[PDB]
């Protein structure tokens, strides 16, 4: 039995980064990059106008002066030069005609004479500065300027910043494939009726099928395995020969003598642990299994118990998931909060306490703050104890009741930016 | 112009919820419910086993003992009755036979005499409660209770308990669809190398595509349109008929002579707003058109700069998507945090300053807290401004400089789950 801190040094020990692959632009989306990314021509890459209005020799100043261009884009007013005495009308985003040095707003102009004879004319109604609402070439990106780099997760606008310097296929990390079953001869499938004597449906499969589905991973679904060891060795051996990254088993790692998980793992490969001291989540199996050519393949004995499955995948598998992937800080976010009520602690197994937290106004100090409500009672076979849980409290194994009041260490296990305000 | 506090309270009270659909298991994820869901069975629906272990008679204590029968899944054991003075063995979720009353953890066991011989015997090492080690017919859910309701979203916990009651096709809240557009005679695709005077890639696009793929929507991508009134009219109008619930364009809707968003959606339907007070974002317009049988649709005409466009989807389109998924909470998670460098404000517009924010163990003044860095110069065409930005700090319009160390509001604007730590 080692503590889950131990756990997590070796998972990520032994957890290696996948390599690199060249996907289209939209693939792109939550990977991470594996190469820095530079503009190819500078933004803007012609002097542009940031108002619509007129372009102007600013030392000229207010006056009625003759409209001797119209610039919104491309080659509009090309070789047209506004001399002192001249204006050009310009829209946001148009290029700055040759001589024109400053942009006056619409708003600080006034058309003069009728619109239908071919000679516009405008008034000037103030004094501008030279360089006034223009972006210079490369104002927003110098070209050759370093945009992206190495190690940076692609999220909306970074795929706005690959598109401007016109990168769409990127060198990015992929995410590993995993690979599900479910272990127990007292499985049924969940589209399952009426139960048979001594039968419950299958839950911990379909949860973990979306819970990787959460982490943008593609899923190997392997079904229910009985408890027989060479049925459950001829999946194992099959998932591992498909090319699977990661291997996630649930059940058959307690202490029944059909529990055939640690036993397979222990010849397939290496197991560094199959018991962590931690409530709940206890009978955890990792290990590391070599494909024949030809790659490593991570198989976790995840427990059968609903919420120890679930909790073990929120703690150990996440983190894994995101080194596969390239994530340079792949932890789950921690905070620090207040209990909404009191809580007992246990006397010997640290626990991950699940929870429903917010941001309130005020914690119950004063101040403003995360508070956290308890999901009630518990028990590692009640799965009502996760809904709607988007936090585990990290209660050090101490056997004492910590108050409403008291602050604890939270680890968020669902998105922040969804979190359901107060 | 009008305040974004109103901007947001007239797109909530225009935007409804989507009618409600049945989907499959996995189709169900990140769904909110329209339905509430009851257990057709109990949990466990047999008296199961806590321990790999004898189940025994708390009464008969410490002793050796034959071992009469061996329960695990199914029908093992049924027809068999431990009676005082017998014992059977069981395995973590095997059913507990008629008349054991507890169950004894195989730790606290010990088998005697030779294992080859049919007739097998246990030494019980400890005297027992009665019900210790038993989950009782429906200790984890009870049968018809409600494990899930309607508006709650859908996790890896929901759909585990979702299979766990037997629901394989669930009713929900569809996601909206959304067309998306660009505006621009300047704008040429992301795929152009050299450009040609005048002209830049079409970002916008791609970067809202990104976007609305983030919030779990179906695009439907319209391209690139001209500054030219009749061609966006009949993309609008090929938008409306097409069974898109929301219409995205960008650009279109400043103060040029060929900004013809504006005018088009008057026409096509009614503009609640079309200038909103704020830094950056200030032309956003929005307006419903009624399909023509039959159904509403949003149109949300936002500003071409590449800023102003991504703050306006993550502050007004991100709460109109999740109202029309049926989320009960679709306002952003607003925390409070302190800055890490000095900002000025604005004098006249309130700022939404991009920020890169994480959670210190000690935010500056001692106790724990979120803290933020700016993304530097904040100007509507740098869309460098966005990069890595997790948050957009709620500057009010007051001019003066706030202090490294002060505190600020801010919207957290990606997945809280996915920050880097400290
Ligand atoms: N799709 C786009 N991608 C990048 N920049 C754009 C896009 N559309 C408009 N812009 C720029 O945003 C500014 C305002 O656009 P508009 O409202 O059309 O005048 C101008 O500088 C445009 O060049
Ligand atoms: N796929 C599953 N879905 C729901 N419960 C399960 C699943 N697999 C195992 N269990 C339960 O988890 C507990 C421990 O399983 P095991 O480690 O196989 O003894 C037992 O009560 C099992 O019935
Ligand atoms: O042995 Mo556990 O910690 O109830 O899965
Ligand atoms: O007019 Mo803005 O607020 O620079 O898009
Ligand atoms: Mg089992
Ligand atoms: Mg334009």
């Amino acid at each position: 039995m080692i503590p889950t801190e131990e756990a997590l040094r070796i998972v990520f020990g032994v957890s290696k980064r996948l390599p690199p692959v060249i996907v289209s632009l939209y693939e792109a989306l939550g990977k991470v990059l594996a190469e820095d990314i530079r503009a190819p021509d500078p933004l803007p890459p012609y002097p542009a106008s940031v108002k619509d209005g007129y372009a102007v020799v600013a030392s000229d100043g207010p006056g009625e002066y003759p409209v001797i261009t119209e610039s919104r884009a491309g080659n509009d007013g090309l070789g047209v030069t506004v001399t002192p005495g001249t204006v050009a009308y310009v829209t946001t985003g148009g290029p700055i005609p040759d001589g024109a040095d400053a942009v006056v707003q619409v708003e600080d102009t006034k058309v003069i004479g009728d619109v239908s004879t071919e000679s516009k004319r405008v008034k000037i109604l103030i004094q501008t500065k030279k360089g006034t609402d223009i972006r210079r070439v490369g104002c927003d990106i110098e070209k050759d300027a370093t945009v992206l780099t190495t190690g940076e997760r692609i999220g909306a606008s970074e795929i706005g910043l690959l598109a401007t310097a016109g990168v769409t296929m990127v060198k990015v990390y992929p995410m590993p494939i995993v690979a599900i079953l479910s272990t127990g001869d007292e499985l049924v499938e969940p589209t399952a009726g009426t139960l048979g004597r001594g039968q419950i449906r299958d839950s911990n499969r379909a949860m973990l099928v979306a819970a990787v589905m959460q982490q943008q991973c593609k899923v190997v679904d392997l079904g229910i395995v009985r408890d027989d060891r060479k049925e459950l060795e001829k999946v194992l051996d099959e998932a591992v020969s498909s090319g699977v990254d990661i291997i996630l088993t649930s059940g058959g790692v307690s202490m029944g003598d059909r529990d055939f998980v640690k036993p397979l793992l222990e010849e397939k490969g290496k197991v560094y642990f199959s018991k962590v001291l931690m409530k709940p989540g206890k009978p955890l199996t990792f290990a590391e299994i070599r494909a024949k050519p030809g790659k490593t393949v991570l198989a976790f004995g995840l427990p059968g118990n609903p919420v120890s499955c679930l909790v073990c995948f929120n703690i150990f598998v996440v983190p894994t998931i995101r080194q596969l992937a390239g994530w340079t800080s792949p932890h789950p976010l921690r905070v620090r909060l207040r209990l909404q009520e009191p809580i007992k602690s246990d006397p010997i197994r640290p626990e991950f306490h699940r929870a429903i937290i917010k941001w309130k106004d005020n914690d119950g100090s004063g101040t403003p703050g995360f508070v956290a409500e308890s999901t009630g009672h518990q028990m590692s076979s009640r799965l009502l104890s996760m809904r709607s849980a988007n936090a585990l409290l990290e209660l050090p194994a101490t056997g004492n009741v910590l108050s409403a009041g008291s602050s604890v260490s939270a680890i968020i296990v669902s998105d922040i930016s969804a979190f359901s305000i107060d």
